[PDB]
């Protein structure tokens, strides 16, 4: 496990706050990061987000132990059951129909970690010289921008540029993206919601990341930056630091 906090905020000129995620433990102590982004755009997001985050805690709670080589088995199969179950839920409940999440999780081990991803939140590994997305946005625009359409600028400026292409809970079927990730030589894993990096680009965050400070200290820093970015969307991070192999 890491040092790891959760951050989360309505942000201005929302209503309700629709991310929802959280850190949590198995029976020998191991760690799991949650992070899901409900759909504003449709009915019950919050319903939605905390449903699989609910779920994830659940399901991982109840395992002894999951070592690395058995993650990504363990995170797609859950993934793919929960969205399962979440489908279902909101096809037999019509205030629901339509309801739906994004999710990225990890699985943190002592070099490396696990991700599975679904939508267009995103999880990073920085250190003092670079920032690296490790997923890739399930979003309209960049399916846009990889085809060539548009250009990534022309993205935050799209009428569809909120629109994601895979999101759990609104088919019966889904196909997570899974990563493996190794942890040398990087400073601090970073999960997020859109309403962060929508506003606040890369180089501003490794910029904050390099500075002198606790997790609690950048957190709370990095919240002040994206809120100073006037972002209007629920904004919502887990940042994990990654202890250096020690001499
Ligand atoms: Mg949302
Ligand atoms: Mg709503
Ligand atoms: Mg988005
Ligand atoms: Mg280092
Ligand atoms: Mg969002």
């Amino acid at each position: 496990h890491m040092e790891a906090q959760f951050f989360t905020d309505t942000g201005q000129h929302r209503d309700k706050n629709e991310d929802a995620g959280g850190i949590f433990y198995n029976q020998t102590n191991q760690q799991l990061l949650v992070l899901c982004d409900g759909m504003g755009g449709h009915k019950a997001g919050e319903v939605a987000s905390k449903f699989v985050t609910d779920e994830l805690k659940s399901r991982f709670e109840a395992e002894n132990l999951i070592e690395q080589h058995q993650a990504e088995n363990w995170l797609r199969n859950n993934i793919k059951d929960i969205n399962f179950q979440l489908y279902h839920y909101a096809q037999e409940n019509a205030e629901y129909k339509g309801m739906g999440t994004t999710c990225v999780c990890a699985l943190v081990f002592e070099k490396s970690v696990v991700i599975a991803n679904v939508g267009d939140s995103r999880a990073y590994v920085i250190n003092s010289r670079q920032i690296e997305q490790i997923t890739s946005d399930h979003s309209f625009v960049n399916h846009l921008v990889l085809t060539g359409q548009i250009t990534p600028e022309e993205a935050f400026t799209h009428p569809q540029r909120n629109i994601i292409t895979k999101v759990m809970g609104t088919d019966k079927r889904v196909s997570p993206d899974l990563f493996i990730k190794r942890l040398n030589f990087y400073d601090y894993l970073l999960l997020n919601s859109d309403g962060l990096t929508d506003y606040v680009k890369d180089n501003e965050i490794k910029r904050l990341l390099v500075k002198e400070g606790t997790i609690e200290d950048h957190g709370d820093q990095l919240m002040q930056l994206a809120l100073d970015n006037h972002s209007k969307d629920n904004v919502t991070f887990i940042l994990a630091a990654i202890e250096g192999d020690k001499v």
